[PDB]
């Protein structure tokens, strides 16, 4: 039993699962095994035990979380019903609490209730008076007394009244119910009990729990220290980056086991914003096109073209030895009218290129001037109309013929040398709203905990409101007007006479870098002029938003019209009128949010509300969650170096880059995909994004909440191996077609994840290596995203939250020589490579070690920090890495010897000789020196023996003057040095001891040994680390 019942204690457990058979059912267990018991003695000790037992009950606001009632209870003298099991040692009693069995006694089978006790099967349980028995009962609340009162609960008490009536209560008065137990500590047989039950919900609302994180929504990161000031209001005002995980629980009563859940979010912007559009279709009458103008359709990024629509009277139009058929037909009223759909481009197309799948056309009908509508069709009456492309070379003119009623006319087209690309500037009241799921687990009812995305990656639409306006003049026989909408496109109407009907419109798509063409909207206008009492003038007008797939522009919903209306008895009238106007835009899956930023609802000043429901049971929450968005640009640091990070295989230097828009998932080295599907929301179904915990990816099927979901094999599974080479590398490896779709905490691949449109993403984002002077970068043109692991750092102990994420990513580089030369098989080590984790190699030789160095730059992996920082090129970062230059000398231990020793000490001192112990350097030759080290290890690589450097020359000046140069044979270094090697004095330290033999400088000049050698020496050593010479010098001296 979870949790455990203690020696000699008291506990409680809800009863749950398939086959118990009432909600709001508590069980008692006291852990008699501290006891001897029989069948004989049984009524004594049972009856011991009920009497002790105390019970108390509330009722409380789930929110707020303050006590509303309590009451406080124990069980009868009589009529209980209470049980024992032998094989188990425990007394036990169940209690009912709310409606129905309040107050009657509910049968619990056998079965069921042995899953908490499973003795129940090995034997029947004991009864009251010591019989077995095949069945166990409640025992109702009303049946309890009031220890304050001395008498059985009344029907008039708050909290019995509340029990009895929790199916409505819990969300009419936010009401939670509650109950724990305590049993009074007591003796027998010379053992004694105690004990406190852990606290039972019975029933509350399905809410955002609102204790401690008072917006029922948290960031992890922003609760610990590490956002600046930003961390004070953690509790109240939570803030998120755009692509990543926010955390969240909900308590849910009604459950069991894991369930689905959906969420709705609404996006919100305060104060109006300027958005730019552009033009795909313009719909007119015959008699309203101008009689020319110049023309060139334009081609958007998905490569679908813009296009020109006429509608006439006539079958056909004419253009001398080209006949043009219609697209489709309609009439009003009986009278037939014929739509003509045309590019203007490059040749004369016989056959179709694109199509629109269904349109709508609407006018003032005289029954009313009310409006009415119809859809435009082919002569075979089916709905999807042919688009065709006609044209020539730069500078050509067509003229088309046509007739609008019993009128003909002509307009002559200048196929046009650019595109003609038109815009319109708008301000509009914006808003947005997209949908998500997950299946969400508990180890702890009724409390569920999750994360779910700051922006999902599925269809969005965007929507707002506006005017459209009319200003108009009248005369006896005919009106002429004009109109505006989205704030600049101006439309025109050709003089209207009595009686007859004309039409203009447009299509409109917004006017961005990717998206553009891909979504759009229409609204056609038809108009009319007609007497009664008054001159009346009227428009009615289609609003109808579409989308491109495969040369199909089709409708995806249609809305309601508008219509305005003009009137005046007066022959000579000027008049006016305006109406609302509505725009809606969809978006799809890998544009949606490139789509909220380059719009710009994602902003420091966006705020978004939140709602969930239950796909199990059917429920709403009754309350919301809040938060906020922040866009942060990075920054880059490091710990002050000297000249001892370059000495030792132990030592190295610190680069940290902080970057909080690079953590998508709050735990270091977590991973999710996301996928998109339909989902279950309330009464209806919608698209949106299924997160799926995880290395794989997958296209599931059917609809998420019913049994008609399944997802099948995984298409790909990512992960970071070791890998071949020196060292060994950990990298990514994964079919790079499906990356968009993963996310991760490592900047080196996350730019990817629902940043890519075309297969090719919008930003060049992560970390960047050159190195000097031995030509080496990473990445290589043929490296995969994800080259190295890294990672950011975890929060420590006292941070409230352990084991989440800092937005800190912490970079270890080492330089040396030591290794250079040093083979691995076939591998020779040369220029830069990737070690462990957080780890980068430079390997130079000798001569080019000093002024060698390392240049990092980091670019920001998020697309809002690129659109709102690109002026100030604040998005990137620099430091560098480089290895310094350090004083070195060559010294005896004294300016005076004497020619009584035989040898002395002669120092080479210079740090970047140094090493661990032993190490050694062996003269010989023409002066020549070769150092070694045997305990030099870099991961798993070891020294090879290094010619660092040369003496010069050896030297003495006589008692008058003459200086002799002793050559350096074989022969002389061997007598003045036979010691010919020196050694380390102190490991890592930069000094070597050599000693010179005056006894042999004696011999070895040939001179008279004391008598004429009052002499100076003197002695020069060539380094190739720092490129000096060293030089040093002492007076030899005997008694005179
Ligand atoms: C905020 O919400 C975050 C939601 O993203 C939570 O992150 C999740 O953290 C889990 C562990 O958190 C525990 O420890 C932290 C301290 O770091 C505490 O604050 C928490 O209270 C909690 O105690 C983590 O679970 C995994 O690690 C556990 C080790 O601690 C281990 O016991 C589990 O078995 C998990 O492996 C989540 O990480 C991911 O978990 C999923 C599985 S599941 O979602 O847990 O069911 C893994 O997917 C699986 O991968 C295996 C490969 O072996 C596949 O075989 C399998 O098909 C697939 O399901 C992921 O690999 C693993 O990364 C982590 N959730 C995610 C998605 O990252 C966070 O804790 C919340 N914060 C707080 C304060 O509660
Ligand atoms: C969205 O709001 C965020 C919260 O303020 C902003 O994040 C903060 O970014 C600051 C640097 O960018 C600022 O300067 C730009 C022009 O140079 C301009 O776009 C804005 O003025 C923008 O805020 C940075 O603040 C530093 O610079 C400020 C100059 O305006 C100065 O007032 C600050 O004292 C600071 O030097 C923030 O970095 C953090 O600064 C903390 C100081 S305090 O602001 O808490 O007092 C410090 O404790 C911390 O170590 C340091 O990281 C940075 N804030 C955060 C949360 O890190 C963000 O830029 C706004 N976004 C937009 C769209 O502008
Ligand atoms: C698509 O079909 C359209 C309909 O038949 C064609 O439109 C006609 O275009 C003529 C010009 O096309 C010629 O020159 C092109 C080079 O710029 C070449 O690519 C074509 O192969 C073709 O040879 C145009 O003729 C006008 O321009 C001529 C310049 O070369 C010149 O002859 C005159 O200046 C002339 O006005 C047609 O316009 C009409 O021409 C009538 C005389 S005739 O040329 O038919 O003999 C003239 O009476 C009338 O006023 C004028 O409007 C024009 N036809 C119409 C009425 O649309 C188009 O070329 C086809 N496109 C392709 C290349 O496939
Ligand atoms: C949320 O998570 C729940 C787990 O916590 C999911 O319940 C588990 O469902 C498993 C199959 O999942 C697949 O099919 C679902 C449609 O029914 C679909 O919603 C899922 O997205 C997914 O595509 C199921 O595993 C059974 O079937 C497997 C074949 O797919 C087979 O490999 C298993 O051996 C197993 O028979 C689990 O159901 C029950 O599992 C018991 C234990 S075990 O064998 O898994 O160890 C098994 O004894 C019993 O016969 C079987 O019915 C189920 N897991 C558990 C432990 O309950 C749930 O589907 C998720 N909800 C959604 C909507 O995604
Ligand atoms: C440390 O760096 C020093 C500076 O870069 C290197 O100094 C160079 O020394 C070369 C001789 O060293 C060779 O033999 C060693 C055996 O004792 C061996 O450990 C070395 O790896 C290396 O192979 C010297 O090269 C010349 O002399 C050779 C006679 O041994 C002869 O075979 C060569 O043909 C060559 O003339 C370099 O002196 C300069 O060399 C120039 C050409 S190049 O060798 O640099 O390509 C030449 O144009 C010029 O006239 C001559 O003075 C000398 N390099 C420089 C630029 O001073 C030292 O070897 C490195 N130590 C190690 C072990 O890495
Ligand atoms: C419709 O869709 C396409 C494809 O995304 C877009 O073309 C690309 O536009 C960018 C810049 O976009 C902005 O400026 C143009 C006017 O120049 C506006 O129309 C847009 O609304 C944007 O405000 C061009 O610069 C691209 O050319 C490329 O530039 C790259 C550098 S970049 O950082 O500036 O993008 C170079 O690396 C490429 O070599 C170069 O081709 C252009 N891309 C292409 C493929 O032509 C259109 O402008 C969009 N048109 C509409 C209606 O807005
Ligand atoms: C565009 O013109 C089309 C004709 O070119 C119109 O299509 C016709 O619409 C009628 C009424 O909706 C439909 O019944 C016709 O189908 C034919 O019906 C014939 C019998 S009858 O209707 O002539 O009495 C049958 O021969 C046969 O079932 C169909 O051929 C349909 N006519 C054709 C030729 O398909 C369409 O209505 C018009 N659009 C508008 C809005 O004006
Ligand atoms: C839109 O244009 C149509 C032309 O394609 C008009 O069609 C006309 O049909 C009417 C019957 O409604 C018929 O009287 C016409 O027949 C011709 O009459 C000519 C002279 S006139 O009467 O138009 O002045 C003669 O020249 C000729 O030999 C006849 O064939 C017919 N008009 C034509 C010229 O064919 C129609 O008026 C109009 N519809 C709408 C919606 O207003
Ligand atoms: C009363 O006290 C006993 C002393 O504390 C204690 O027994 C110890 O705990 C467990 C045995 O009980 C659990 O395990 C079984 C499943 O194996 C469940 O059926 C049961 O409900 C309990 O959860 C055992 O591991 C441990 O060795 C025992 N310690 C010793 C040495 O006595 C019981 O937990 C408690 N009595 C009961 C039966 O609940
Ligand atoms: C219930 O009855 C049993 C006897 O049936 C009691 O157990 C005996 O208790 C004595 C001392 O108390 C022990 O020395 C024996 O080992 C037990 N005998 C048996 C037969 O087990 C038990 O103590 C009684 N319980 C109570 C509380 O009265
Ligand atoms: C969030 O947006 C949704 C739009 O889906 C809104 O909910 C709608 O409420 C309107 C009336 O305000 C009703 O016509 C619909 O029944 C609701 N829509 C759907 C599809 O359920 C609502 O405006 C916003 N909700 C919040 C949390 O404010
Ligand atoms: C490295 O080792 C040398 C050993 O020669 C140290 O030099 C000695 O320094 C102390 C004081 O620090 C003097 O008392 C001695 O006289 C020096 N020895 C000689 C032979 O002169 C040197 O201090 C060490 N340096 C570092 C950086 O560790
Ligand atoms: C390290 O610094 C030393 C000292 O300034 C430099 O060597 C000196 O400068 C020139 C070389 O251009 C020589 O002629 C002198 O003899 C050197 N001076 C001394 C004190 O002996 C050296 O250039 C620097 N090393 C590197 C490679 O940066
Ligand atoms: C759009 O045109 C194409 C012809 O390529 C056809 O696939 C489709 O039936 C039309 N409209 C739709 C998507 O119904």
């Amino acid at each position: 039993l979870t949790p455990p019942v203690s020696a000699g204690g008291i506990q409680a457990y809800l009863l749950t699962g398939s086959g118990a058979p009432a909600s709001g059912l508590v069980l008692f267990v006291v852990n008699v095994s501290n006891i001897q018991v029989s069948s004989s003695n049984v009524t004594n000790v049972i009856s011991t035990v009920v009497s002790n037992i105390q019970i108390n009950a509330k009722t409380e606001n789930a929110q707020t979380g303050a006590t509303t009632g309590s009451v406080t209870v124990r069980f009868p003298t009589s009529g209980y019903n209470a049980y024992y099991d032998s094989v188990d040692k425990v007394v036990f009693v169940v209690v009912s609490f709310l409606y129905p069995y309040t107050t009657t006694s509910v049968n619990i089978p056998l079965s069921y209730l042995s899953k908490y006790l499973p003795g129940l099967l090995t034997a029947q349980p004991y009864d009251e008076t010591g019989a077995q028995v095949t069945s166990v009962s409640s025992t109702p609340f009303g049946s309890l007394i009031d220890t304050s009162t001395g008498q059985q609960i009344l029907g008039t008490n708050p909290v019995l009244t509340s029990y009895n009536s929790y199916t409505t209560q819990a969300n009419t008065n936010m009401q939670e119910g509650v109950v724990s137990g305590t049993l009074t500590s007591f003796t027998l047989g010379g053992q004694s009990f105690s004990g406190s039950t852990v606290p039972v919900i019975l029933y509350a609302p399905f809410i955002f729990s609102n204790s401690p994180y008072q917006a029922g929504l948290y960031n992890p990161m922003q609760v610990n220290g590490n956002l600046g000031s930003l961390s004070s209001e953690a509790y109240y005002h939570p803030v998120i980056w755009g692509r990543a995980l926010i955390n969240t629980t909900l308590i849910d009563t009604y459950a069991s086991g894991s369930v689905p859940f959906t969420f709705q979010l609404n996006y919100s912007v305060p104060g109006p914003l300027t958005i730019n559009m552009a033009q795909l279709a313009w719909i007119a009458s015959i008699n309203n096109l101008p009689t020319s103008f110049t023309y060139l359709s334009y081609k958007f990024s998905n490569g679908y073209e813009s296009f020109l629509g006429i509608i006439s009277n006539s079958t056909q139009l004419t253009a001398g030895a080209l006949t043009i058929n219609p697209s489709g037909n309609f009439t009003i009223n009986g009278k037939k009218f014929y739509v003509y759909l045309l590019v203007v481009g490059s040749t004369n197309s016989t056959t179709p290129v694109e199509y629109v799948t269904k349109l709508v056309v609407e006018y003032p009908s005289s029954t009313n001037f009310l409006p009415q509508g119809v859809t435009v069709t082919t002569s075979s009456n089916k709905y999807t109309l042919p688009v065709y492309e006609i044209g020539g070379p730069a500078g050509t003119t067509i003229t088309l013929t046509g007739n609008w009623y019993s009128t003909p006319y002509t307009v002559q087209i200048t196929v046009g040398s650019t595109p003609t690309l038109t815009n319109y500037v708008s301000q509009i009241l914006l808003k947005a709203v997209a949908y998500e799921g997950i299946n969400v687990s508990t180890t702890q009812s009724p409390y569920y905990s999750t994360a779910i995305l700051s922006t999902p990656p599925s269809e969005i639409s965007i929507t707002g409101s506006s005017t459209i306006t009319a200003q108009g003049k009248l005369t006896a026989t005919s009106a002429s007007a004009t109109v505006n909408l989205l704030t600049n496109a101006t439309l025109t109407y050709e003089n209207i006479p009595l009686t007859q009907y004309s039409f203009n419109g447009i299509i409109v798509t917004p006017g961005y870098a990717a998206i553009n063409g891909t979504t759009a909207m229409a609204y056609v206008i038809g108009a009319l002029y007609n007497k009664t009492s008054d001159y009346v003038l009227s428009f009615a007008g289609s609003q109808e938003p579409m989308q491109v797939m495969n040369n199909n522009l089709t409708e995806v919903t249609t809305l309601a019209p508008f219509g305005l209306t003009l009137l005046a008895p007066s022959v000579p009238a000027t008049e006016t009128g305006t109406s609302p106007l509505q725009l809606e835009f969809f978006t799809v899956p890998s544009t949606s949010y490139i789509a909220l930023v380059d719009f710009g609802l994602w902003g420091n000043l966006t705020s978004v509300t939140v709602s969930a429901y239950d796909t199990v049971n059917n429920k709403l929450s009754v309350n919301l969650g809040y938060f906020y968005g922040i866009v942060i640009p990075p920054s880059i640091s490091t710990a002050p170096y000297n000249y001892q990070n370059f000495i030792c295989p132990n030592n190295y230097v610190t680069v940290t880059i902080y970057d909080p828009d690079a953590v998508l998932d709050p735990y270091p080295s977590g991973s999710f995909t996301t996928s998109s599907l339909p989902l279950k929301y309330g009464n209806m179904n919608i698209t949106g994004a299924v997160i799926f915990p995880g290395s794989s990816v997958y296209n599931p099927s059917g609809v998420f909440g019913y049994s008609n979901f399944n997802k099948g094999a995984a298409v790909t599974t990512f992960t970071y191996t070791a890998q071949s080479g020196p060292f060994s590398p950990v990298a990514l490896t994964g079919n790079t077609n499906y990356l968009s779709q993963y996310a991760d905490n490592n900047p080196t691949d996350n730019y990817y994840f629902i940043q890519t449109v075309n297969g090719m993403p919008v930003l060049m984002g992560g970390l960047s290596i050159v190195a000097s002077p031995v030509s080496a970068s990473l990445p290589s043109s043929t490296s995969s995203p994800g080259f190295m692991y890294l990672l950011p750092s975890a929060a420590q102990v006292p941070s409230p939250l352990p084991g989440m994420a800092t937005p800190n990513y912490n970079l270890n580089i080492y330089i040396t020589y030591k290794i250079d030369g040093a083979t691995v098989g076939n591998n020779m080590i040369n220029g830069l490579y990737v070690a462990s984790q957080n780890t980068l190699i430079y390997v130079v030789p000798n001569g080019s070690f000093v002024g060698s160095n390392i240049k990092l730059t980091y670019t920001t992996t998020d697309y809002a920090v690129l659109h709102y920082f690109y002026s100030t090129g604040q998005y990137k970062v620099f430091k560098t890495v480089s290895v310094p230059n350090v004083t070195a000398n060559l010294y005896f231990p004294s300016s005076t010897t004497p020619l009584y020793q035989l040898s002395v000490p002669l120092y080479l001192s210079e740090p970047y000789y140094g090493s661990p112990l032993p190490t050694y350097i062996g003269l010989g030759t023409n002066g020549t020196s070769l150092w070694n080290s045997p305990n030099y290890v870099l991961f798993g690589v070891s020294a090879v023996q290094q010619y660092l450097g040369f003496i010069k020359s050896i030297s003495v000046t006589l008692s008058n003057g003459t200086t002799v140069v002793i050559p350096l044979t074989t022969s002389n270094m061997q007598t003045l040095f036979p010691q010919l090697v020196g050694q380390e004095l102190q490991a890592c330290n930069g000094t070597f001891q050599f000693g010179i033999s005056i006894t042999g400088l004696e011999k070895l000049l040939n001179l008279n040994v004391q008598q004429l050698n009052n002499s100076i020496l003197s002695v020069t050593y060539h380094d190739y680390v720092t490129g000096e010479t060293l030089t040093a010098t002492t007076k030899l001296v005997a008694l005179s």
